[PDB]
């Protein structure tokens, strides 16, 4: 990277301590930027989904998947589990999305319920496979409880084929009462739902895809047990990514099975994590791995580096990383709590091949976790780091339950976080949007069409704390 | 400029990072300090208003004008309102002001409306153009809401003749009940109002004039469509500056637009922006520009800077832009959200020609917005940015829903702000004296009678962040 | 009327220390109930709005009347205003109501406050008189304050033509998104606006009409000066019903003006009050009045109480004046602060031939005032009794200001009042609709299908206080 001359800072530098300096531009708008990755992932965007328990599902993935973005699967999830959602989410439709079906002898409580993990604000009843109508919010409220779905029901909808234009769907959809535009197949049965806002990304974004034409989609495993043996068994089940995920992943027991890993040849990328080192990307890379993950302790008030003070700034890692990795021709992720478009695009800035999202997506409707409401009403889904306490100790295989409590004993609390809901961008494209019109911007901004040009051409500076008072 | 010996830091400086040290003064008061700026724009303070939807009005115009200062229109604006108010702000007078007029049956409700626009506190009751009393707040408060303006009007007010001297104006007024001194043309009809304050003002401040002797005022432009013909416009409609402002001015479709609009030479300067770097300020200057706006994500915390990592420090990129333009032989002015006179007295002695003020005036009487109270009854007036998003979404001409929408999509959010209303210094002009009287205790402080003795004889130092605790 | 067996209770009675007692019914449904008035005054329901300024307005007597009830116009208005407003009455169409008109030119502001004066919750724009579309609230809600009613308008509206049954609007607005049925005349302009619930209201009330089919209105007169002119200005200017009204109606200046009135024989109902003494009744009868208000100081805690230790139940105070003037063969009608129908159920039941509702309709959007808004964003509108200061100190004509300030004086406050708006049944006909079914209610539990029955075979009982517990 480049820095303004004098700016040689006795400190390493973090998020909040430099800024992109306006250059040259030839760029006239955002939709002219290429957002596309060349890490060997696929996505078109530069995005990545943790694979966190609490967000990373098979609406989630679908989603995702379906806008250009990746998705990790929770390296704790069964191999059954895994084969099912995998073979969910490659059977799905790159333009239309999957609505929400209701019975029509369902409860209205259960009719909200089945509503609000998807943001299409609507459902479809289904009798046989074909819609009967829609159910929406502010029709099933201040009702009587004991109602049901078919008593407050609306048989006036909007209809359209397979197949149909997206530009067509939005200029049908201009004076429709509600803004659904729930697709049937030529047999007449249900085979997908469009929305308005839906139909005009699918313009914008890419979808993400393998040599099949299916939706692309990762799977995460630990360095306990037979690494390879679950590594195959996840490749053959249909995982496109394999991460190798732990706190250090400097030691010789992620080296070993990194080694492992690869030794199977299974054709697929790999990325380990996470250091902070060029020492630790040099040994990974060397190890087998393709894509080494960055970011340990990243904030300098985060449970990490409380318990202990061990961690690096995000940016200076990043940067050094990055140079490491393509000193020996590999690629990096910048993990470590994204919660701006500004840590997107500076990760990106810094020569960051791809980001690696958390927390940030917990509070949104494709979520797997359920919905929740505060004392004020105020909507928010609770998080629960990597994995839980119960899931880890399950994690553990079968023990004796002394030594599974003397292992507990030393692990900390679980740490659960309320993670709110903003109403007005609750969705996952509506977070989606925001951080790719960021990176876009950013790219205006410095004068660059596509994320190597970004690494190329930016000039960066430095600024003192004096700026936040 | 200078710094003490040793002051050399590694990062770019803000505001809050530096202070200037006091020198050997020979100036007597703040009185004796001349304010005269040399950029061509005419104004004696330096004070610009910025070409915001929620600020730059008409009575807005007005009263910065009558005062010295210059105001921008929006660019959004058409063509005709814009010649209607470039016709009504120099059909005013450099001595009075208009005040507020109220028929006798009109209500209490739009009395009080309509007078809670001015400053002066008091409406004047016209009857074939000749006044007939005055109504004042706490007048027409506590009664009945179904009264009108002829039960509440008192009919006993001070007058005084067009062309008396201001120093006998406020002789005049040292006993009155009422502190407004409503003039009367020698026909009879109502010629302007007066007030003890604003004939002390009249004064201190020299009026803004052009070679006709008529208040001066400025419009702005985009860099969309026919630039030249908007801008030929503008300037047979009697505007005297023409501005050029977009997020990212160093794209080379400014520059572009820059040229086109120097061919026509109009006789005008011209001011374009915003760049932070010295390289987009020689290429603006070069273009045919007189005027380097500077400022691009000035704040650590702004939505520019959350959304991408773009920015930098105000000072140090007023220096470097100031330097650049110096050696080129132009002129800058110091955007970037002035906040407190500090802001303003920092942007001069770094080399800035003129200063930009921008969402702090819209919390005042005089701007265009309606004025509203809050739950705790504290006036304010909302902002909505340079434009609002109906605004943008107009000005993108005629185009269809789909694309209209497709491009609104990655468009932020409107982020509203509620502007809180100062109750004492409400006024423009009580914010345009406390910007004045902070200016002209630097100069004394520093030891200079007008602007560029200030940037000469300057001395500034470096502290650290500690001091904020 | 009968009460039940051993209750002779030594004190006077109030509306909390009765009740009705059901007996034998044959009437099936609340609609086989008649409610028509046999006291000349032409009233279909049992509702007379009271002469409040805050309530007895123009939108107010229109919405009355159009119901079957009757309106009396405050006795302070000018007389040209009063010839207006009962030539804008009279110029109304018996089953479409007059909606509200916007110009595309106006504010968001405006075209909300002129929005919330009526109950349809819709404006119709206007263009030379022919309709373009309908804006609503939550659509020029969360925009720009700048913008217009043009930038917000909806241009797809339901359209029917005049003289259409309200069956057939009803079954064309069952799928309609906005239940607002505009309705336009053969020439294509606006004749005024049609709504489900008012197309449904249409088939239950029977509007008050004179022999020549325009709806009734009345007005009132004071005891000073000449009461005879005013009175037969009133009636040539088109006023149904006068009434004669003051605090004390039992003393001689109210005979002398009942015998100046009725000495000129205007073919009209008299109306004199307030009287609470069946020899005030007696007196008032015997003086050429037809009809006797009744009800001074009703309340155990209201302020003419708490000035004076003057007043009286109001149950026992209608029993006994109703008996006396159905001796003298006249009618009473029941004034004293009607707050729920229980009250209208009492006082019909007691003996009176209508019932006086006043500061319960100040709380409507069809109320003459302006609505405001509390502390915690809860609508309410002001009450300010009979008339405010300002309205008798006009009343008082021209006197010196020494006579009016010493008459003034012993003058108490304006005791003005927040009367709160209910969200749910905000609308005037909301309010009539719920005192229409109590009243209905009442008359099936005693077993009457019309008042005179009800007053016939009503049996009554008293409690106690201890039940209030």
């Amino acid at each position: 990277v480049r820095f303004l001359d004098g700016h040689t800072p006795a400190y390493d530098l973090t998020y909040n301590d430099v800024f992109v300096v306006p250059g040259r531009s030839d760029v006239a708008s955002r939709f002219d930027v290429d957002l596309s990755t060349v890490d060997g992932s696929g996505t078109t965007i530069p995005v990545v989904v943790a694979n966190m328990t609490a967000v990373a599902g098979r609406r989630m993935a679908e989603t995702v998947a379906r806008r250009g973005g990746i998705v990790v699967l929770p390296q704790d999830l069964p191999i059954t589990a895994v084969s099912e959602t995998v073979d969910f989410v490659k059977s799905r439709d790159l333009v239309v999305d999957t609505p929400v079906t209701l019975s029509p002898e369902d409860s209205v409580s259960d009719a909200n319920a089945l509503l609000h993990k998807r943001a299409h604000g609507a459902a479809v009843v289904v009798f046989e496979g074909r819609p009967i109508g829609l159910v929406t919010e502010a029709n099933c409220a201040g009702v009587d409880r004991f109602a049901r779905v078919r008593d407050i029901a609306l048989s006036d909808f909007v209809t359209a084929p397979v197949g149909t234009d997206p530009r067509e769907v939005f200029d049908l959809l201009e004076h429709a009462p509600i803004d659904v535009a729930v697709m049937t197949a030529p047999d007449g049965t249900l085979a997908g739902v469009l929305t308005r806002t839906g139909a005009i990304r699918a313009g914008i974004y890419t979808p993400a895809v393998d040599a099949k034409g299916r939706l692309r989609i990762a799977a995460a495993v630990g360095i306990n047990g037979d690494v390879g043996a679950k590594a195959q068994a996840l490749a053959e089940a249909g995982a496109d990514l394999l991460v190798i995920d732990t706190a250090h992943g400097h030691q010789a027991k992620m080296l070993d099975a990194i080694k492992a890993v690869a030794s199977l040849d299974l054709g697929l990328p790999l990325v380990a994590g996470n250091v902070v080192s060029a020492e630790g990307t040099r040994d990974l890379i060397e190890a087998g791995a393709s894509i080494v993950k960055v970011g340990v302790g990243p904030g300098a008030m985060c449970t990490t580096r409380m318990m202990t003070g061990v961690g690096r700034p995000q940016f200076s890692a990043v940067v050094e990383c990055a140079a490491a990795a393509r000193q020996l021709g590999g690629h990096v992720w910048a993990d470590g709590g994204v919660r701006h478009p500004r840590d997107v695009a500076l990760a990106l800035a810094a020569g960051a091949s791809n980001v690696m999202i958390g927390s940030w997506f917990a509070g949104t409707y494709e979520s797997p976790g359920d919905l929740l409401f505060d004392r004020d009403d105020r909507p928010y889904k609770e998080s629960y780091g990597m994995a839980s306490k119960r899931a880890v100790a399950a994690r553990t295989a079968g023990d004796s339950s002394f030594d599974r409590a003397r292992k507990g004993l030393f692990e900390e609390g679980i740490s659960t976080s309320r993670m709110s809901l903003d109403p007005a961008r609750g969705g996952v494209e509506d977070l989606l949007d925001h951080i790719t019109s960021g990176v876009r911007s950013t790219c205006t901004y410095v004068g660059a069409a596509n994320l190597p040009e970004l690494h190329e051409k930016v000039v960066l500076g430095v600024q003192s704390a004096a700026g936040f008072a």
